[PDB]
């Protein structure tokens, strides 16, 4: 039988790992860095939702959302308990998703790789030692069978690798993949369903708090803005990629950060940097042979290296990461055509129209891509149940919308574009939360129709209208409305048919600048 | 036979330790938990100095030097080369000892336990890659061979556990003991004799300096207050153990601080709490079942649990471990009867009666075979069990440098209070200690008026911020007036007998008339 290990201490997780994880190591300083070979990345064609009564009518089927059938689940939900009831070790991690109380989710994990336990120990919530000893039934219980290949043959499947989550029976079965992501994502898709049960908003944003308590949220996808601009030094941080708005608040879905790990440096992310330390795990990073200190910059694994911590080695992390009623709602937007503006202030209208649109881009030359509420690969309901929500929310609490280009400037990213200044959008956000950028006076951004500001303390004003940016004012007309048109299709074919008079009118037209 | 590993990394060198050494583990914050096993402490009784022509004149020998014949020096060095050849790993660590750079040694460690690879390599100096492509010949050679028993018939030994030093051959042989602090004291015992030879002071003390650059270094022996008192969170630490002065000032000799772990804790010494992590190594610490941390206050394995980390590892402490003189100079006096006084500052004829006298108190696990219980005791120069010339010869370079650089002297009672420990008195506020000391680097004590504490003749001073009055003078801080004469009664004729016994005899004038008398306060 398998020898189970119950919610062990971080250092007793890292003992394992150097034990029987092969390629498993310490850095410089104490960080456990691991790979998980073959996927270094989710894999969302693999991801599958139990078609069950109790959710089938709310899920939006599509190209996120596929089904699987009760029986094919409960075949590979054996092959999964089948594999870790065969291992050697079998590790168990029982914690807490959300650190509001009266909302939170009881979690169990089950995984055969020391460094996965780590990671949920690190991500999720860790209970006291009498909520361990009282847990009960957990809520929800994922089995990690990842280094076990999936029957591909079995009904619904298209691979060895297979990430299902059944509602009805509140488990999750992961299979043919070690990336640590699928399980973190997984409760996140969980949530993305429970909350609107509940009325409550799941967001796929980041968050802090000021000193005055008033709270800022940034939607986007991985790698758009999240982690480096909630981190910011006046203010708290809350969380950087998942939070739920309640009647209370907001409240952090995890008990720590999955950051991408490209780039990090003591200069330009030092509080990141240094949490990258004992108690941490790095993965698919490379290790420098001399120092013993990972080389952030080395690719030649995956362009998605990541490091995952604890929100304690933040330094002013909240320690219970549960705060008020966002004063500012934050739409980040990695645009890689060069067209969006550094920032615009939306109208409720406006608000609506770009959270469900969600035009961003995906990164590994970033890809183009409009994804619902800024977390589609996750969503549970459709676009417009969660739009309606976060309109309810932030007319009720007064919130002020904006939209923030995190993608390029001057140009086209595919021509050699320079990216948008960070110092700009720092410089940007800094005027948010100070009060003036919500005073200063606007100017409409033709076609588009979004408002943008005459003037921002810090920032160029060729920057603030994009059209001022490009060298080549044809190229400009030509590449808005390209991007126009493609904001015109995914609306026809994403929204039209059910859209209200606010939505169609807030649809971009293109405008040659004359 | 053996794979050997040379001048492994820290993480390497944990990968390992946790891999062999059975018993070993990770603390909640990363710090590498071991057991040193049997010997949890030093065995002097087993410590021996080969006898040879070139140091046998000078050494002191007696209680403490105890000759070894170069025959079985040779005899337990084969024993140890023997076992370190024919283990399947062995682990070696080139490093320093001594921040300057015209004094340092070259120092080789040989070990068959990964922690005492990582002990070593915290606590002396890391060669820079360049140093250790050129690092040589090493000038001294350690073989710790420590998990191996020695041949008790050996001709001079007298159990399996056996700790020489060969100053000709420039060895130092381990056998029959895991306690890391072997090491570290024998490169202490070293330099208490290379030192000598070139007129420079080997000090069993601490020191840190101020803004402004003043040094000032702690005599103790250790669990005494010299790793606690020299972290101030006003001055840069230098060292915690260790360091020689110089005609250029003081250096570390090490490049790590190990620590008595008993009672650390965030709130009253968070920097050394703090430094407590991954890099650093705890020995026979005992983990919280639940919380993987150390429980500081567990000595169920022993009374001297330790912590070893590197200097880095606490803020503000100085790369180069070196300064100029010492402006302040203080002897730290663990009293265990409460009649010495928080502070008194003494003269220079003072000064040299106390160093040499060296009245403090023996803490228990430290050294084998003691009471669980802390012992007064008059250890030379704060540093008995490490000298090698006669405490006399220290004496007297301290007196000089003293002199020369025109130093401060000072007494602090870091033991008990208000009455003996033994009947269940307090012991030194800490509070009150790092006040004085506070006094005693803004300049005020030095200012401030003193009157005589009577008998001792030690000058005590009226006022000190932030210390009760009554703290002062020992006296008025005893409940029954009897008691404290009696017990000041019995510690002046233990310091009567000692100084009787040690340099009565050849004392100057100056010297005997340092000796304390009694006078019943009535």
């Amino acid at each position: 039988p398998p020898t189970i290990h119950r919610n062990l201490l971080s250092p007793e997780l890292v003992q394992w790992a150097l034990k029987i994880e092969k390629d498993s190591r310490l850095t410089a300083r104490g960080a456990l860095a691991v790979m998980s070979y073959a996927k270094t990345g989710r894999s969302p064609l693999d991801k599958r939702i139990v078609d069950t009564d109790d959710v089938r009518e709310n899920v939006d089927w599509g190209k996120v959302n596929m089904k699987l059938s009760e029986e094919s689940f409960a075949r590979v939900r054996k092959i999964a308990k089948e594999f870790l009831d065969t291992r050697e070790h079998l590790f168990v991690v029982d914690c807490f998703a959300g650190h509001d109380e009266r909302y939170r989710l009881k979690v169990r994990v089950f995984t055969t790789r020391p460094y996965h336990a780590l990671f949920m120990r690190d991500m999720l919530i860790v209970p006291t030692p009498e909520e361990l000893a009282t847990f009960g039934e957990p809520d929800y219980v994922i089995y990690n069978a990842g280094e076990c290949k999936a029957d591909p043959s079995i009904p619904g499947l298209t691979s060895t690798t297979c990430v299902a989550l059944n509602f009805k029976t509140r488990e999750q079965v992961i299979l043919g993949t070690e990336y640590a992501g699928e399980m973190k994502k997984g409760i996140l898709t969980v949530m993305f369903e429970l909350m609107p049960q509940m009325n409550h908003l799941c967001m796929h944003a980041s968050a802090n708090v000021g000193k005055q308590g008033d709270v800022t949220v940034f939607f986007g996808l991985s790698g758009t803005g999240k982690t480096t601009l909630s981190a910011d030094p006046h203010r708290n941080l809350i969380g950087d990629d998942e939070h739920v708005w309640t009647d209370r608040g907001v409240f952090n879905i995890e008990g720590g950060c999955y950051a991408k790990a490209i780039g990090l440096n003591p200069k330009t992310e030092k509080d990141i940097y240094d949490a990258v330390r004992f108690g941490a795990v790095a993965e698919n990073c490379v290790l420098d042979k001399r120092t013993g200190e990972i080389d952030f910059y080395d690719e030649s694994i995956c362009k998605n290296t990541r490091v995952a911590y604890p929100l304690s080695h933040i330094e002013g992390a909240l320690s219970k990461a549960i705060a008020g009623h966002p004063k500012n709602v934050i739409f980040l937007t990695n645009d890689a055509f060069g067209v969006m503006p550094p920032v615009a202030r939306l109208t409720s209208a406006q608000a609506m129209f770009w959270f469900v649109m969600g035009y961003t881009a995906n990164v590994p030359t970033a890809r183009p891509i409009f994804s619902s509420c800024f977390g589609g690969p996750f969503l549970v309901r459709h676009a417009t149940f969660y739009g309606e929500q976060l309109a309810e929310k932030m007319q009720k609490h007064n919130s002020r919308v904006w939209l923030l280009n995190t993608g390029y400037a001057g140009g086209r990213a595919d021509r050699g574009a320079k990216r948008m200044p960070l110092r700009v959008t720092r410089a940007i956000i800094d005027a948010i939360h100070d009060g003036t950028l919500d005073r200063t006076e606007y100017e409409e951004y033709p076609g588009w129709g979004l408002h943008i500001p005459k003037y921002v303390a810090k920032v160029p004003e060729h920057l603030l209208n994009p059209r001022k940016a490009w060298k080549d004012v044809r190229q400009f007309n030509e590449t808005s409305k390209e991007l126009v048109a493609m904001f015109q299709e995914s609306f026809s074919a994403r929204f039209a048919a059910k859209a209200s008079q606010e939505m169609k009118s807030a649809v971009p037209r293109y405008v040659e600048f004359a």
